[PDB]
């Protein structure tokens, strides 16, 4: 309704700059879309679950750009993560997942996720111009206009 993506990341400095650096600037002014990034849009203080569960339920998407820390148990990456679940289940929210790093070690949080799920591999530097195999992928996985 309100956002076209909720951006999902883990909070540790270079993935952060990953989203807000690239992601951002080519979603945002390539693409058209309008985000949610929970440190930018959010309001301090209340209920921290009910805040990110409101802005979830308000986004067209999720992206969640998975990486070795974005899974770290009870980071707010996690409860970004299992609040997206709930979405999915509950209204069919369409998520997709970034694969910015490689887990290492399977997670049982993957397999919640429903088959029509888009798994976009992030391959580095060489996948950040404009046109990459990366950037085509994930356009196709967004909504068709913005």
């Amino acid at each position: 309704k309100e956002y076209d993506i909720y951006v999902s990341y883990a909070r540790n400095a270079e993935e952060e700059e990953f989203v807000l650096l690239t992601l951002r600037g080519v979603l945002e002014n390539e693409f058209g879309y309008k985000l949610c990034i929970f440190d930018r849009d959010s309001l301090p203080g209340g209920n921290t679950v009910e805040a990110v569960f409101d802005f979830i339920q308000r986004s067209r998407r999720m992206i969640v750009v998975l990486s070795p820390d974005y899974v770290t148990e009870k980071s707010i990456s996690m409860l970004e993560f299992k609040l997206g679940v709930m979405c999915q289940n509950s209204i069919a929210t369409k998520l997709i997942v970034v694969e910015y790093r490689p887990l290492e070690h399977p997670h049982p949080g993957i397999l919640q996720l429903k088959e029509s799920v888009s798994f976009v591999s992030w391959k580095g530097e060489k996948s950040k111009h404009s046109g990459s195999k990366f950037w085509k992928a994930l356009r196709l996985a967004l909504p068709l206009r913005s």
